[PDB]
C-alpha cells in the first residue's frame, strides 16, 4: 500500500564551497544542486514528490562506516580558517574542505537515511535524495574525491542495522568506481556492490588495480563486488544498456534485493567534463526503471557527481519522471556495445561465472538535442473484463463504445471475416480499436487489457489497426502455441513466442522459446526476459507492445514481464487475455497501471534450456547486436 516519490533536498548544503585556487576542484560546485532542484521544479516534479526534510547524521550513524579517529579530525574542521583548511584539504586526494562542510556532509548523510527511513517504513514507494557532498569515494578514515562520508555506505549499514536486511544492492552508475563503498562491503556478501566506471586501463582516476574486473570481493564476499571498467570515452546508450542486460540484471534478480540503493551520479551522462561519455539522459530514465521491479521497488537514488550543469537537470529529471512512474522515453538508434564494452562485459562475466548462476554455463565448456515531454497520461489504464465481470480496480484504471468505431468493425466485419455474426467477439473487436484509438492518438490512456474469446481475430484487428495507426513498428509477446496471424517478412513486426513445443526458427524477425516446463521454468524464463527478450525489443525500439496468453497457459513470472516491457513503445501495450482468469487479469492490471510487483527470491534453470537460449542469441546476435555480450569474431 506504500506510493508516493520522497525527494529529500535543503538548500543548505549548498553553502559550502572551494575558496583556492585548484582547477581540478573547481567543477564541483554549489550550483550542482540549485540547478537540480530547479529543473526538477520547473518541470512539476518537485511537487509530486513527498518533501521528507533533511536531518543531521548522528555520530553513532558515521561510526557505522568510519573511524573515531577521522571523526574527529573532520569534527575540526568548523573551527578552521583558509590557510587551516587548505592544509587539512591536502592530507587528502582530490577533495577541498570548507568551514561548512562538516555540517553538510552530515546532512547529506542524514538526508541519505531519512530516504532509507521513508522507503523502509512504505511511507513513499522510493525516492531520490539531492545531497552535496557526494559519498561514494571516502573511507573509513579518510576523505576522498570531493566525498566526507560515505552516504551511501551508511544507508546501506543502516538499513541492515534497524531493519534486519540480509539482502542490498547498490548500483554505482556514476562515472567514477565508488572504491570507498568497495573496500566498506569488500568481504560482506550482504551488500551487492556493482559499479561501472571509466578506467582506461587504470590511468583514469583514482587509478586503482582494486578497480578492474578482477576484484570480485574478498573471503565471504567473493561474487558480492561486480566492477565493470569502460577503457575507452564514448560509450553509448547501446554500452550502458548492454551492462545492464548481460551483467547487472541477470545478478540483480537472483540476488533478489530487498532494497535497491543507488550511487546516482550523472557525470556519466553526455556532455560532462570529467566522463566524456556519450549517454543521453534518457538512459537514466531506462536505468531505473530496469531496476524498480526488485525489491518491490523500494529504491534509494543518492546524487553523487554530474558537472555539466546542463546535462544535469536533463538527467535528474528522468530519474524522477521513472520514480513517479511516468512513461520512458523511446530509445532511438540502439545496437551492438562497440568492441571495448563488450571486451570488458564478457571479462566481467567470464570471472564472475564462478559465482552466480547466470553465467555458469561460461564456465564449462559443454551540444545534444533536449528530452520530450512525459507528462503522465489521463488515465493510466483500461480494463475490459467479460461483460458483467466487475472487479475493484487501482485509483488509475477504468472500464471500457463510439459510432465511428462501429462503423469499423461492420467495415472491418464484411471485408475480412464474412462468415462471422458472434455479436460477443464482435464487441471486444470494438473494445480493441476504441482501446488502441485511446492510447495510439490521444495521450489520455497509456495501456489496456482487453479479455477476447477468439483469438486469431482479435489479434489480427489489434494489429492491423496498430499498423495504419500509424505504427511504424509493433513488437508482439506471444504466451502460446500454434500458428498466429503475424507477417513477419518486412521490418514492422516482431514476434516473441513463449511456447511448449520447440520449433526451428528461419525468420530472424522472431524469438521463439521453448522452455521444458517444471521447476525449472521461472528461473529460465527470467534469464531469456534480461538475456534476450528486453535486448532485442530495445534494439527494435517498436511503438506498439501487443501481449497475447492463450488459455491454455506458469503466472508469476507475468508481473516482471509486463513491467519491465513497459521501457519500450513509451509504455503503449495492449494485452488480450483469451478466457477469464480473475488473477491473471488482475495481475496483468496491476503491473500494466504502475503497481509494486511481488518479488520471486528463489531456482537455477535447465542446461537444455540454457543450451536452447544461447542457440537463439547465436541465431540472431548480428541482426541485433544489443544481445552480444562477447567481442565479435573477426575474419
Ligand atoms: O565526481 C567525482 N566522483 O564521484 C570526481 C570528479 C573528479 C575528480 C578529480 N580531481 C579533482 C580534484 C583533484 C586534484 C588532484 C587530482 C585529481 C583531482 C575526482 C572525483
Ligand atoms: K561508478
Ligand atoms: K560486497
Ligand atoms: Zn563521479
Amino acid at each position: 500500500a506504500a506510493s508516493g516519490s520522497a525527494l529529500i533536498f535543503d538548500e543548505e548544503m549548498s553553502r559550502y564551497k572551494l575558496l583556492w585556487t585548484d582547477p581540478e576542484c573547481e567543477i564541483e560546485v554549489p550550483e550542482r544542486l540549485t540547478v537540480s532542484y530547479e529543473a526538477l521544479r520547473t518541470h512539476g516534479l518537485a511537487q509530486r514528490c513527498k518533501a521528507v526534510p533533511v536531518r543531521q547524521a548522528t555520530e553513532q550513524e558515521i561510526l557505522l562506516a568510519h573511524s573515531e579517529e577521522y571523526l574527529e579530525a573532520v569534527k575540526q574542521t568548523p573551527g578552521m580558517n583558509v590557510e587551516e583548511l587548505m592544509a587539512f584539504s591536502k592530507k587528502y586526494n582530490a577533495v577541498y574542505f570548507h568551514q561548512n562542510i562538516y555540517h553538510c556532509a552530515k546532512l547529506a548523510a542524514g538526508a541519505t537515511l531519512q530516504l532509507v527511513d521513508s522507503v523502509m517504513k512504505r511511507e513513499v514507494r522510493n525516492g531520490m535524495a539531492l545531497v552535496r557532498p557526494p559519498g561514494h569515494h571516502s573511507q573509513r578514515s579518510a576523505a576522498n574525491g570531493f566525498c566526507v562520508f560515505n552516504n551511501v555506505a551508511f544507508a546501506a549499514l543502516y538499513a541492515k542495522k534497524n531493519y534486519n536486511l540480509n539482502r542490498i544492492l547498490i548500483v554505482d552508475w556514476d562515472v567514477h568506481h565508488g572504491q570507498g563503498i568497495q573496500y566498506c562491503f569488500e568481504e560482506d556478501p550482504s551488500v551487492l556492490y556493482f559499479s561501472w566506471h571509466r578506467y582506461e586501463h587504470q590511468s583514469f582516476w583514482p587509478n586503482l588495480p582494486e578497480s578492474d574486473y578482477s576484484s570480485v570481493g574478498k573471503g565471504k564476499g567473493s561474487g558480492f563486488n561486480i566492477n565493470l571498467p569502460w577503457n575507452k570515452v564514448g560509450m553509448t546508450n547501446s554500452d550502458y544498456l548492454a551492462a545492464f542486460f548481460h551483467v547487472l540484471l541477470p545478478v540483480a534478480y537472483e540476488f533478489d534485493p530487498e532494497l535497491v540503493i543507488v550511487s546516482a551520479g550523472f557525470d556519466s551522462a553526455i556532455g560532462d567534463p570529467e566522463g566524456e561519455m556519450c549517454a543521453l539522459p534518457e538512459i537514466f530514465a531506462h536505468l531505473t526503471h530496469l531496476l524498480m521491479p526488485l525489491a518491490a521497488g523500494k529504491m534509494c537514488v543518492v546524487l553523487e557527481g554530474g558537472y555539466n550543469l546542463t546535462s544535469l537537470g536533463q538527467s535528474v529529471c528522468q530519474t524522477v519522471h521513472s520514480l513517479l512512474g511516468d512513461p520512458t522515453p523511446r530509445i532511438s538508434g540502439l545496437g551492438t556495445a562497440c568492441d571495448s564494452a563488450l571486451e570488458s562485459i564478457q571479462n566481467v562475466r567470464n570471472v564472475q561465472s564462478s559465482y552466480w548462476s547466470s553465467f555458469k554455463h561460461l564456465a564449462q565448456s559443454e551540444v545534444w538535442p533536449e528530452p520530450l515531454k512525459r507528462m503522465p497520461a489521463s488515465v493510466r489504464t483500461v480494463v475490459v473484463p467479460p461483460p458483467g465481470v466487475e472487479l475493484t480496480l487501482p485509483k488509475n484504471c477504468q472500464h471500457s463504445i463510439s459510432e465511428s468505431t462501429a462503423k469499423e468493425v461492420q467495415r472491418i466485419r464484411d471485408k475480412h471475416f464474412h462468415d462471422l455474426t458472434d455479436q460477443n467477439i464482435l464487441r471486444s473487436l470494438g473494445n480493441i480499436i476504441s482501446v488502441l484509438d485511446r492510447m495510439m492518438r490521444s495521450d489520455e490512456v497509456c495501456n489496456g487489457c482487453v479479455v477476447v474469446s477468439d483469438l486469431s481475430v482479435s489479434v489480427q484487428c489489434a494489429l492491423q489497426h496498430a499498423l495504419t495507426e500509424p505504427a511504424e513498428r509493433v513488437l508482439v509477446v506471444y504466451v502460446g502455441d500454434g500458428e498466429l496471424p503475424v507477417k513477419t517478412n518486412d521490418g514492422k513486426v516482431f514476434l516473441v513466442q513463449i511456447c511448449t513445443k520447440e520449433t526451428e526458427d528461419k525468420c530472424v524477425n522472431r524469438l521463439t522459446l521453448c522452455l521444458r516446463e517444471g521447476e525449472s521454468l521461472t528461473a529460465g524464463f527470467m534469464q531469456a526476459l534480461l538475456g534476450l527478450i528486453l535486448p532485442v525489443a530495445y534494439e527494435f525500439n517498436p511503438a506498439l507492445v501487443l501481449g497475447i496468453v492463450e488459455e491454455t497457459a506458469l503466472m508469476r513470472v507475468w508481473g516482471h514481464m509486463t513491467c519491465l516491457i513497459q521501457g519500450l513503445a513509451r509504455g503503449r501495450m495492449l494485452t488480450l487475455l483469451q478466457g477469464y482468469d480473475k488473477d491473471l487479469l488482475e495481475l496483468t492490471v496491476s503491473a500494466l497501471s504502475g503497481a509494486s510487483i511481488s518479488p520471486l527470491g528463489p531456482r537455477a534453470p535447465k542446461p537444455e534450456d540454457v543450451e536452447m537460449m544461447e542457440k537463439q542469441r547465436q541465431r540472431l546476435q548480428e541482426r541485433w547486436g544489443l544481445l552480444r555480450c562477447t567481442v565479435s569474431e573477426s575474419w
